[PDB]
């Protein structure tokens, strides 16, 4: 079959060498899928991924991918998957692993010694000789040295994920503060408030922070850091830059306690640079997703909002935002956008934001360069595969060849045309069509205990869940093998994404297959929390499941 052609070789020749792999589209034979990279303007074909992960995220990641291979080439391996299998996966007889392709035992124990091990992930993608690594999300997936360890392997293999230099880009909370403010983000005000100078290597995109520019941020004495805090207004928060978890920081509420805490912080983590910031209350937990192709192009892809949190834990998200002003919103995805351009993002990210919905604000929290858990919330009102538009902007696909991404800007899916993003022309805005959410989807965290006892425990580590009760809802159970803090676990997490007209109709949804699963062996509180007039009427805040507790 042939395609619509875009000719984007001029573009390859700027791209840094870390994303051009081994098996460019210049020197390989004809093939359904070097032809349809070619076509679509890429540069290197990726026939073999390694998954540098297990669980949900391994299943999903392969599914995506193989529903993508069989719609576009009619044969749902053209792009073969080689799984890592721990002792403890290869024992739970782990579905991912028997999806796979092929697979290569590795050592058990915490996920240091496997699935975030950086230069195992290395020497086993040489090993396979494949194209390219996915990390998703957990594990090393957020270790730059990841795809910089990758693309300096003799096999050139490439990072379905950010560039070093990205997730480098955003260092510490001081540094990543002020390239935000340098993007025009707003930022909770801080010591380093207005401070938006940063440095670009001109050869790499790098971006970084002067140390006379980051020190203006910083507190020179416990006194400099009073009067920083004063000015900021009290509470606030005093924080180690280099605080590792929850060392280093402390709360203060007044003045008086100020000195004292100030020490207590910097004790914690010595010779640490220290920043005050104005303590968040109170609000929203908004995030925009992003999706970044190879040539600047950043777009967003809606939000989601996860202000039902328990610990600082996500329990409840859904997609899209509606708490916010369109234009509110609109303004945080612009934003989000402007960031993603500054420090070179590259496939698929989230801004997270603080919004207060009593004065109509917003602030930026972070870049998680990853793609999350909960991402088909987001799939499922974009009609957007995100696994299958990372793999195909790793191989240097423009963001206009992404089939999904056409249908979502209401273009014809097999048109090579350009797409301004931006919709700053009225060419643009005859030919495009806005981006609409697609209905609205609400996701819920679900806990369950499975002692191991011994007992043989049912086969796999996805424990899938299909409602006979609804139709628009899907779940599951996943087995915790290999993380950061247990090889194992009698405990079990998992998400169950229900989808729905409106916002109302999702609840109801959920509610409805709650119940159905509430008649196993929980999701009581779930339910519970999902019938308040709070929640139903949208004024909840990150603070309102822990002040029910
Ligand atoms: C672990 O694999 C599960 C994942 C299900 C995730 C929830 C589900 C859903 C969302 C909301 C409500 C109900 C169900 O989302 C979907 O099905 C949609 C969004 C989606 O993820 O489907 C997957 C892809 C086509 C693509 O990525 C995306 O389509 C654009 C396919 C491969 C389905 C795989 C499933 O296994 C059969």
């Amino acid at each position: 079959m042939e395609y619509e052609i875009t000719n984007y070789s001029e573009r390859h020749t700027e791209l840094p060498g870390h994303f051009i792999g081994l098996n460019t589209v210049d020197k390989l034979e004809e093939s359904p899928l070097r032809d349809f990279v070619k076509s679509h303007g890429g540069h290197t074909v990726i026939s073999k991924i390694l998954i540098a992960n297990n669980g949900i995220a391994a299943v999903k990641e392969i599914r995506s991918v193989r529903k993508w291979a069989y719609e576009t080439f009619g044969d749902d391996r053209t792009v073969q998957f080689v799984a890592m299998a721990t002792p403890e996966d290869l024992e739970a007889n782990a579905e991912y692993i028997r999806m796979a392709d092929q697979y290569i035992e590795v050592p058990g124990g915490t996920n240091n010694n496997n699935y975030a091990n950086v230069d195992l992930i290395v020497d086993i993608a040489e090993r396979a000789d494949v194209d390219a690594v996915w990390a998703g999300w957990g594990h090393a997936s957020e270790n730059p040295l990841l795809p910089e360890k990758l693309s300096q392997s003799k096999r050139k293999v490439i990072f379905i994920g950010p560039p070093g230099n990205a997730m480098r880009s955003l260092g510490d909370k001081i540094s990543s503060t002020i390239v935000a403010q340098s993007a025009k983000v707003p930022c909770i005000p801080w010591s380093g408030t207005g401070v938006d100078t940063v440095h670009v290597d001109e050869k790499t995109g790098l971006v970084s922070v002067d140390d006379d520019i980051y020190q203006k941020g910083c507190c020179t004495s416990p006194e400099d850091g009073l009067q920083k805090a004063k000015r900021i207004g009290f509470p606030v928060m005093i924080k180690a830059s280099e605080g590792g978890g929850g060392k280093g920081i402390r709360q203060v509420e007044r003045e008086e306690d100020f000195i004292a805490l100030y020490h207590q912080a910097a004790n914690e983590i010595p010779g640490s640079p220290i920043f005050i910031m104005k303590l968040a209350g109170r609000a929203r937990h908004l995030e925009v997703q992003l999706l970044a192709d190879q040539y600047g192009t950043n777009i967003s892809l809606f939000g989601r909002d996860c202000s039902v949190q328990r610990r600082h834990q996500k329990i409840i998200e859904e997609a899209p935002v509606t708490i916010a002003k369109a234009e509110t919103f609109h303004e945080m995805e612009k934003a989000a956008v402007r960031l993603g351009k500054l420090v070179g993002y590259v496939s698929a990210g989230t801004v997270e934001y603080l919004y207060s919905h009593d004065d109509g604000k917003f602030y930026f929290l972070e870049l998680n360069p990853r793609l999350q858990v909960e991402h088909p919330t987001t799939e499922m009102v974009s009609g957007v595969n995100l696994p299958a538009a990372q793999l195909q902007i790793a191989m240097g696909i423009p963001m206009h060849r992404i089939s999904d991404i056409r249908t979502l800007y209401g273009m014809n899916p097999h048109s090579a045309s350009e797409i301004d993003f931006e919709f700053k022309t009225q060419d643009a805005t005859k030919k495009q069509r806005r981006p609409i959410p697609k209905g609205h989807c609400t996701a819920c965290r679900i806990t369950s205990e499975d002692p191991n006892d011994g007992f043989k425990p049912s086969g796999g580590t996805l424990h899938e869940l299909n409602f006979r009760s609804s139709s628009n809802v899907w779940g599951y159970f996943s087995v915790g093998n290999n993380g950061n803090i247990h090889s194992f676990s009698d405990s079990q997490f998992g998400h169950i994404f229900a989808f729905g007209e409106n916002r109302q109709a999702s609840r109801k949804h959920m509610v409805v297959a709650l119940k159905e699963l509430s008649i196993r062996g929980t999701v009581e509180y779930l339910i519970k929390l999902l019938e308040t007039e709070d929640f139903e009427d949208n004024t909840i805040t990150t603070g309102w499941l822990d002040d029910l507790i």
